[PDB]
């Protein structure tokens, strides 16, 4: 069943790529780099969860099964949704690419920690989560802080849009060390297979999702 | 011999990036950051292919994987050069160029993976790098020709000369790792080694070779 | 001891970050990147050094591979010739060929120190050699051609990036000397020898250069 749910993750995927090339076919005033950074998340996901589906994207480590072919993933995917929003918030004004790469590298350290947590046994696994969920934190103090100030800035109509945006992927960001902490890789109260549908079905809304919300309501602002 | 081929080849990747420095000296209109590319794919092949000569670079099949840590930053390299070329003389588009380096970094992951798959999974990796390919290739002489296009008829001439260079050479890799001991094993190790020891003298040299003459012309 | 220095280097790299995050609130004249730069390089460190605190950033190859310290390095080690650049090109046009130039040599010179340390005899020193000669290109890069930038940008400007550019040269030339001295090369000098070394001598360039950099920058403030 786990191999089932990641082939028909993958196909999913490259029908959400397909949808965003063929919205970049008529742009709508939004620049090809929006379209470029949209497509490659589901692809890249696509990839690593394809992986996992022919059973090569884990291994057995701790008597425990590591989906380590989810921070392959996470590593490319999130830092790209991150910069997706942050494109966003600079829509119609001048781009702010120290404020955009902060978010990249603090997304990549977070990622990082949370491979090294699964490779790690007791107190060890909590400090690399606790760095993590840290760098998260700051994520969304930048998010709703000086990233929203920065769409405020691009008029209320961007601003409005921005703000739905945030707010749809900083809800789904939460999930994630959440489902972590909650599953195998983390206190073990929920099963495996739970922890596999959770790490299917948050993706779909976040690779796919996200970028149907955020390019939509960036088309609707063009005349 | 394996080995010597190695020392070879490396040596030959040095002598190309002393040319191409040589070159930058006097640049003739052609802009540092396209001397930098030139000099940087060599090196780096170099590097890795004196890894393999060292008896490092490979672990036993055989597979010689510092090939794909060569590829992985030589090729989206080449591919930078190939576009930059198209918008020598006019505006950059940074995402068409973008597209290229994630396609074809993705091509070498999947031959990399490909390597150490089995079986049907083996060529279902070998088949999504090839896909790639085949995009890349679409773009290349689509619409990044288009651009070398609309920078004038003798810009367009030599952008379709290294781009028909550059793929003539592209299609020889996939084809030769699926004929060899990584694919179907019809070709024999030896004769695999010598075709990826002479291929990547004309893609990692010969190519630049081609390119920089060609921009430095219409300097004139 | 080992264990407890690498700890007590990771709260020396929070608090060298914690700096720079407050002097980028008055930044007087220095650009965001800048500190981003600063800030990156002891947290990037910093996470590296907590892993050999740990146990989990080294490993046994008979003698002790502290890997950790290329993963930190091929890192920082880039950011900081990015920072000493960017120093060189304040207050006029940037030149990110030269720039990228600078980092393609470092990271390259990294990589020649991790294969040199899982190499054995000859081969060891091969790699190491190779390593020294981009060191020398980037010495030679940053005394000639970044300097003549750094003159073109006004005295006051030049003699700070001399400053600078003597500093972390002087640092530089210890690292690889430190290397050949201790366990992985020669191995005149013993472990522990070789362990403090490396942790006094990347709290002087991964907190020091840049108290000294954004110093020096923000005296050139007007106002
Ligand atoms: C190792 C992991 C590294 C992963 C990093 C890749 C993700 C980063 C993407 C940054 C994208 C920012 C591009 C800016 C776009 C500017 C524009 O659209 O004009
Ligand atoms: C694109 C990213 C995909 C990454 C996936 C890595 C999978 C590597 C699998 C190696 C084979 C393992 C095995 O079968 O024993
Ligand atoms: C965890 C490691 C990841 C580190 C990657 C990013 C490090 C930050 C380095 C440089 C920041 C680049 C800022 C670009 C400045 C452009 C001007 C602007 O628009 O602000
Ligand atoms: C964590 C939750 C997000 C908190 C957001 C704080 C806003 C920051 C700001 O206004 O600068
Ligand atoms: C809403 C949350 C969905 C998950 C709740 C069920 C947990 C199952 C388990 O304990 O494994
Ligand atoms: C695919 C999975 C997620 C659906 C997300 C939202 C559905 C489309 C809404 C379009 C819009 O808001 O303009
Ligand atoms: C610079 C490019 C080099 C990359 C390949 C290096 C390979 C080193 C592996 C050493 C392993 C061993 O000694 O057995
Ligand atoms: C994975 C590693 C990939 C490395 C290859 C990427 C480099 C692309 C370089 C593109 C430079 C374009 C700008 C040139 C210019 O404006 O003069
Ligand atoms: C992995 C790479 C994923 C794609 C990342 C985005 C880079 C796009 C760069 C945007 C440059 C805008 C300027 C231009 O188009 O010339
Ligand atoms: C090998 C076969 C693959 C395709 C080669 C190039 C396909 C045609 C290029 C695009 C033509 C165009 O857009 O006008
Ligand atoms: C050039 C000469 C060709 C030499 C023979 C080639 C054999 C290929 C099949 C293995
Ligand atoms: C940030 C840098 C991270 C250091 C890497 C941590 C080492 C991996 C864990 C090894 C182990 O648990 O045995
Ligand atoms: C790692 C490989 C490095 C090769 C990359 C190419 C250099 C790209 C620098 C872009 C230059 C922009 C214009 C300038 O300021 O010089
Ligand atoms: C990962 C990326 C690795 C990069 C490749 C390693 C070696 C690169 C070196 C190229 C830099 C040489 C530039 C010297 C000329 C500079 C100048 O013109 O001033
Ligand atoms: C040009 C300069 C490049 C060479 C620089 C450093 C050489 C140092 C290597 C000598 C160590 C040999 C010791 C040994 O073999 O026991
Ligand atoms: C061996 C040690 C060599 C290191 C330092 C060399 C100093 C270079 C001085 C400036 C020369 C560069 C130039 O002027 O173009
Ligand atoms: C990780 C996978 C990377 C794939 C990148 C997606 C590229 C698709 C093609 C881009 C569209 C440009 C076409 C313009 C004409
Ligand atoms: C395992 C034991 C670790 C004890 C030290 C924890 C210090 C965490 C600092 C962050
Ligand atoms: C990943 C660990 C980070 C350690 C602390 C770094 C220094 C302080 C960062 C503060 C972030 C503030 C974000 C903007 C607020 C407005
Ligand atoms: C206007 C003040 C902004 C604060 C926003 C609150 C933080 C959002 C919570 C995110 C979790 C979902
Ligand atoms: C005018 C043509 C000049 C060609 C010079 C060729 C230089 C080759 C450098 C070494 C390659 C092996
Ligand atoms: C068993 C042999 C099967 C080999 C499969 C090779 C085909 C891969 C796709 C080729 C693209 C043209
Ligand atoms: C050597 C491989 C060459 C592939 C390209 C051939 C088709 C190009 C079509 C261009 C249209 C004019
Ligand atoms: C693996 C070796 C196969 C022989 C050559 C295949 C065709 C490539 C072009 C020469
Ligand atoms: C086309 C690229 C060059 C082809 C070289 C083929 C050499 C084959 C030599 C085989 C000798 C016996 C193993
Ligand atoms: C506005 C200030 C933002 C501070 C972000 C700091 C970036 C640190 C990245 C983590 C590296 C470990
Ligand atoms: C085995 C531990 C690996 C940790 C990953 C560190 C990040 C990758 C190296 C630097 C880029
Ligand atoms: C192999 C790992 C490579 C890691 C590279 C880390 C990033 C270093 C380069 C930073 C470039 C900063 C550019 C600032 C430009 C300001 C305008
Ligand atoms: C002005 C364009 C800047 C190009 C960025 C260089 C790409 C980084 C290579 C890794
Ligand atoms: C890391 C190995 C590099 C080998 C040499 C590359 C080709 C020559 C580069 C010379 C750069 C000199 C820069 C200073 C100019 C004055
Ligand atoms: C055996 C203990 C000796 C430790 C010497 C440490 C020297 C530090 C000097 C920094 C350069
Ligand atoms: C850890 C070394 C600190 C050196 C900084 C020197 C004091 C500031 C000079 C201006």
């Amino acid at each position: 069943m786990i191999s089932i749910l990641h082939y028909g993750y993958s196909f999913i995927m490259l029908l959400g790529a397909l949808y965003f090339y063929l919205l970049s076919k008529d742009p709508k005033g939004v620049p090809a780099s929006e379209y470029l950074i949209a497509m490659v998340i589901p692809l890249w996901s696509g990839a690593a969860y394809l992986s996992i589906a022919l059973g090569q994207g884990l291994f057995q480590y701790d008597d425990t099964t590591i989906y380590y072919a989810r921070y392959i993933d996470w590593v490319i995917s999130t830092p790209l949704l991150l910069a997706a929003l942050a494109l966003t918030a600079m829509f119609g004004g001048k781009k702010n690419l120290t404020l955009l790469f902060s978010l990249v590298a603090l997304d990549v350290f977070m990622i990082i920690t949370g491979f090294v947590a699964d490779l790690s046994i007791g107190t060890t696994k909590y400090i690399w989560y606790s760095l993590g969920v840290i760098a998260l934190i700051i994520i969304l103090v930048i998010t709703f802080g000086p990233l929203r100030r920065i769409a405020l800035s691009n008029g209320t109509r961007l601003a409005r849009h921005y703000t739905r945006v945030a707010i749809y992927l900083s809800a789904l960001w939460v999930c994630y060390p959440t489902a972590w902490l909650l599953g195998p890789s983390g206190l073990g109260l929920a099963q495996e297979l739970t922890e596999v549908l959770v790490f299917i079905i948050l993706p779909i809304f976040s690779k796919v999702g996200f970028s149907i919300v955020d390019l939509h309501g960036l088309r609707k602002l063009h005349q």
